[PDB]
Order: structure tokens, then sequence, then C-alpha cells
């Protein structure tokens, strides 16, 4: 065992899944700190450096990480892999990213076991000398991720499906809103300049009334003052912060992939009262 087979990825939710593929066999870090804003991230010389002494950089695309292609133009023979290949995409509803993919393919448990194919694939065809561990690494955190969905569902059903809203600021949530059968409204499209401008709060705050709604999030990466200020002006509470776009730090709440999901369903599933 000399050196460790090195990977990079773009942020922390890929970091995590692909360490559990790599196991002992290679380490992978993210270029993206947690709680960094990952849609707008301006990459540094330093980030150059992490990247370039990489083996494998591995990013998400769907138009995630719109700071990716330009940055790894700078970087020689570091072989990439996008690892949403073979995910069908859902389309961003409206805004100026109206149309193209929603890149939040994550937080669908089922989505994340395609991740899980991805990632073992491209450690298996750049680091073939430990093809077994990263095949059995996958096989082993395939078993967990798809046995996550089954209580995950049943506790969100418990909420009466004519009351399924998810409201949050980012429209982070598209596919875990379609696998658990939530109608889905939201501060601003994707992550960009507009956050929080008129015209889109005041659209929440209309379909919160009508319906009735009562809970609003936001997300760890972006500013609640947008949420509190719907949930002020409404009868909704505000539900807190779920997690989508980072992990937190190693010694934070929210350290794992797993973690993340679990997390983010049970706020929401507080939210509505359990
Ligand atoms: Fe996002």
């Amino acid at each position: 065992t000399a050196k460790k087979f090195k990977v990079v990825t773009t942020f922390t939710i890929i970091q995590d899944i692909a360490q559990n593929i790599a196991g002992d066999v290679a380490v992978v870090e993210s270029i993206t700190k947690p709680g960094a804003e990952i849609h707008d991230y301006q990459p540094t010389p330093r980030d150059i450096v992490k990247a370039q002494s990489a083996d494998l950089i591995l990013w998400n695309g769907m138009n995630l990480e719109r700071w990716f292609e330009k940055f790894f133009e700078s970087i020689k023979d570091v072989p990439s892999a996008v690892v949403t290949a073979g995910i069908t995409p859902l389309p961003i509803r409206e805004g100026p990213y109206s149309g193209i993919a929603n890149p939040h393919a994550w937080m669908s448990p089922s989505n994340a076991l395609i991740y899980i194919e991805n990632i073992r694939k491209a450690l298996v065809e750049h680091d073939p000398a430990h093809a077994e561990t990263y095949n059995r690494n996958a096989q082993a955190y395939a078993e967990k991720i798809k046995a996550l969905d089954a209580p995950l569902r049943e506790r969100l059903s418990r909420i009466p499906a004519e009351q399924r809203w998810l409201v949050t600021s980012e429209g982070a949530f598209s596919y875990l809103a379609k696998d658990y059968g939530f109608k889905e409204v939201y501060l601003w499209p994707i992550n960009a300049e507009q956050q929080g401008i008129p015209q889109q709060v005041r659209h929440v705050i209309d379909i919160i009334r009508e319906n009735k709604i009562p809970v609003v999030f936001s997300e760890s990466t972006i500013s609640d003052k947008p949420a509190k200020q719907v949930s002020k002006e409404t009868g909704a509470q505000y539900g807190g912060v779920l997690y989508v776009d980072s992990l937190s730090g190693e010694k934070g709440p929210v350290p794992t992939y797993i973690s993340l999901i679990n997390m983010t369903v049970d706020t929401i599933a507080k939210g509505f009262g359990q």
C-alpha cells in the first residue's frame, strides 16, 4: 500500500458518497468547504492546486457547478467523470434557468443508487488495481441507501396528501418532492443572482395563505431571512434549515449523505407535526 488514490470532488455530498465507495484504498476531498454556496462558487489558485494533484475528479453536472468547466480547463491529465449519467432530470420551471435540468438529483434516495454506480464505474476504470474493493464497498453502501427509502417514505406518508406542500427558499427539493408526493413552492428556482426579491416572496405568501400551508424552510448554504419574512407575514411557522447543497462539518449534525437525507426528512416531518 504505497500512496492512496486521490479523488477530488466539486462539493461535499459527492465527497461523502465517493468516500464510502473508496473505503480504505482512496482519499476523497471536496473543493468546496461545508457550508459554502456551491452553484456560483469562485475557484481559487488553491483549488486548482488540489484538483491538479488528484488522480480523479468527480462532479455533478446537470448545471450544478457553473464554475466547473472553466476551472477544469486549467487541469492537465487528470481524468474526470460526471456522476449523474443515467438520471432522468426534472426541468427548472421558471426564471432565467427555466427548462434546463434541476441539478439537485441526489435528494432522491433512488437517484443516489445511480450516483453510487457512476462513482463505482469511474473508480474501477481509473484505479483498476482496487476494482474489487470499490465493487464490494459500493455493493454494501447501495444496500444501506436502498434500505434508507422505506422508513423515509412511510414517515412522510403520514402527512395527508393534499397538505403535502414543501415550501423552501431554493427550489432544491424537486426530486425529493416527486419521490414522496409533495407539491413544490419556493422563493427562487435555483441559486443565482435574484434570491428573495419581491414578486417571488409575494407569490409564495399567496400560495401559503390560500392553502394554509403550516411551515416554510430555508437551507444551510443560503440566507434564512426570506423564509423568516414569509413566516412572519403568514400563518406558517419557520421550519428551520434543510440540508441539500452541503453537509455540515464532520463534527456537525449532518456529517454524511445518509445523515443529510435523514435530517432533511425529519425536519420536514417535524414541521408538519410528524
Ligand atoms: Fe442548490
